[PDB]
């Protein structure tokens, strides 16, 4: 039984979203007190997603979206599968590392645009109509340890998750660096379609009219849980600066142990400079629901500390916005 109120965006907010957000065709709604921000096929799947079963040997990896999620899932997966190179190499990480909740993005009426553009090819077809389906389904026929993705905050958790003490690993991300790549995961995704510039999408951002919003509390309930012993609480930056203690730190919270030479190896496939060709960085791209005009920011990413998109007006609104939320709280970015 689903505890949380669902309710559509008051109608004139979700009118003006529809115009700007092409991924959904119905409407957006909100979840409960906190107003969890969706696209209308939550609704449809909100029992399903809640009532999920987690087992006790599962790895989750719960971010804010772009907040170092397939960097930490190929890090992850690779610690905990004996370093397998070659499996991780040959095997999609989407495949590896299944999102419990992307079917909310594939709307019936863009469905049937992405089948229209791939109809002369029956595989592509049969991949199209998958990414509808709950990834749940395969996931409860696995009978090996799972590895699971999810943006859901803390309290959109399967409750199975805490009760099974699955572990957990949480990544933070600065709302600076959040803000510029989550606004290039909306123009990269169809699935999203958002048309804008980066200020219409801060605009959005800062109100708490982007999935998976409210970001601070997402945040919040994220570092509100860290102190358990199931849960890994990580700031992007963090991990970044030093892969050696990252990598170990990672290993050893997941009670696996590798040698000063594995640790190594580690380190070069997750560096910058080779994780850039690394094919979970590059399935969507074939079948065109990644936008192909869209890779720019995928091959380059931002000025580190000010994106081109980033404006003094902006700058000192995400300042202000963390001083508000931030404010009476520990919590501190690197
Ligand atoms: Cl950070």
């Amino acid at each position: 039984p689903f505890p949380y109120s669902i309710d559509f965006v008051e109608s004139k907010q979700n009118e003006q979203l529809l115009k700007d957000f092409h991924g959904e065709r119905t409407g957006f709604v909100q979840v409960g007190e906190k107003r969890w921000f969706f696209p209308s096929r939550f609704k449809q799947y909100a029992e399903s997603l809640y009532s999920f079963e987690a087992r006790p040997d599962d790895t989750w990896i719960v971010t804010y979206p772009r907040s170092g999620t397939t960097w930490s899932q190929e890090m992850v997966w690779l610690l905990c599968n004996e370093l397998d190179f070659e499996t991780a190499k040959s095997i999609p990480l989407t495949q590896r590392f299944p999102f419990l909740e992307f079917h909310l993005f594939v709307h019936d009426e863009v469905k049937a645009e992405f089948l229209k553009e791939n109809e002369h090819d029956v595989e592509s077809m049969k991949f199209i109509e998958q990414l509808s389906q709950p990834a749940g389904f395969m996931l409860a026929e696995m009978k090996t340890p799972r590895f699971i993705k999810t943006h859901l905050p803390i309290s959109l958790l399967p409750p199975s998750v805490f009760e099974q003490k699955a572990k957990i690993i949480y990544v933070a991300r600065n709302p600076s660096d959040v803000a510029v790549s989550y606004y290039h995961l909306n123009r990269l995704y169809r699935t999203q379609g958002y048309v804008g510039d980066f200020e219409t999408f801060y605009n959005y951002f800062e109100k708490d009219l982007t999935p998976w919003s409210p970001y601070w509390e997402h945040i919040k309930e994220g570092w509100a849980e860290r102190d358990r012993e199931n849960v890994l609480f990580m700031y992007y930056e963090d991990m970044k600066r030093n892969l050696p203690d990252t990598i170990r730190k990672t290993a050893a919270f997941l009670g696996k142990s590798f040698s000063d030479d594995q640790i190594d190896t580690m380190c070069t496939h997750l560096d910058i400079r080779n994780f850039r060709h690394n094919k979970s960085v590059t399935e969507l791209k074939a079948v065109g629901i990644l936008n192909s005009g869209e890779q720019g920011f995928v091959r380059n990413g931002q000025v580190r500390g000010n994106a081109e998109e980033m404006t003094d007006d902006i700058k000192r609104r995400l300042n202000e916005w963390t001083e508000r939320n931030l404010n009476g709280t520990d919590i501190r970015f690197p």
